[PDB]
């Protein structure tokens, strides 16, 4: 694959920056736990760097020709994505093998502010049937990744709300939450290379006090 994987210590402010933003991204859920589990926060196991020179490329690539058409403006993200594919995405990179392909904004790749909606799709489309192992989607046992990955949004159209091609003159869509107020956007990318999976994060679910 090219893929190299290199351990953070949680000493390193790499690390503790990264689970920062996981940790205080934790929302509650309109499910009330269903997809994801019942939980305030995690135990971060591990924080593993994704070095791919090719897939970095990639999105330099891509980010490079959204930032011409977009007065020199890629609009960067850092946001989270889970999913079954996690340890696919790390060594061939996104692509539409990865779309959620029955998303509200249409067959695209998803992204998320918030750790915890990212977390609700790790085992799968409404958490599937939870973990391989205890079959429960609120399993406080098993690892869990998600990746914390570099997200070019450039134009990105706004869509109010309780593969595909992007709107006409946009480059992804952001869903802008209008009914829960805690909750932060979510995104949608059209192409496998307007991402790059930066930091693979091991860990569990904590179960509240
Ligand atoms: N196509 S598939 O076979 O890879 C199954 C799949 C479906 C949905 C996700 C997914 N959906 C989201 C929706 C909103 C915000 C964040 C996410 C996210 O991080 N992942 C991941 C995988
Ligand atoms: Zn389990």
């Amino acid at each position: 694959s090219g893929t190299i994987l290199i351990d953070l210590s949680p000493d390193d402010k790499e690390f503790q920056s990264v689970e920062e933003e996981m940790q205080s991204t934790v929302r509650e859920h309109r499910d009330g736990g269903h997809a994801g589990g019942i939980f305030n926060r995690y135990n971060i196991l591990k924080i593993q760097k994704v070095c791919n020179k090719k897939l970095w490329e990639r999105y330099t690539h891509r980010r490079k020709e959204v930032s011409e058409e977009n007065h020199n403006h890629a609009n960067e993200r850092m946001l989270f994505h889970g999913s079954p594919f996690v340890n696919a995405i790390i060594h061939k990179g996104f692509d539409e093998r990865h779309a959620y392909i029955g998303g509200m904004f249409g067959a695209g790749i998803y992204f998320a502010e918030n750790s915890s909606k990212s977390n609700q799709y790790v085992y799968g489309i409404g958490g599937g049937t939870g973990c391989p192992v205890h079959k429960d989607r609120s399993c406080y046992i098993c690892h869990r990744q998600l990746l914390f990955c570099r997200v070019t949004l450039g134009k990105s159209f706004l869509q109010f709300s309780a593969m595909a091609h992007s709107p006409p003159g946009h480059h992804s869509v952001t869903g802008r939450p209008s009914v829960n107020g805690l909750a932060l956007a979510e995104y949608v990318i059209y192409r496998g290379e307007q991402a790059y999976p930066e930091y693979l994060i091991t860990y569990q679910i904590m179960r509240p006090e």
